């Protein structure tokens, strides 16, 4: 499992599949990055999030 900490809060555009996450939230990567985004799982929801705002733990 690739597990990441959110480094900066980000409001996602849900119309295009992005997710809102808060700084310091922990998420699990699902699949590979593309175009600056990656799919992540919060434990309740899945969506796309900017890879620049993730740090692997």
């Amino acid at each position: 499992a690739r597990v990441h900490r959110v480094t900066r809060s980000f409001v996602g555009n849900r119309e295009i599949g992005q997710i809102t996450l808060k700084k310091d939230q922990i998420v699990v990567q699902k699949g590979d990055e593309a175009g600056g985004y990656v799919k992540v799982y919060t434990g309740r929801k899945v969506g796309l999030f900017p890879t620049d705002f993730l740090e692997e733990i």
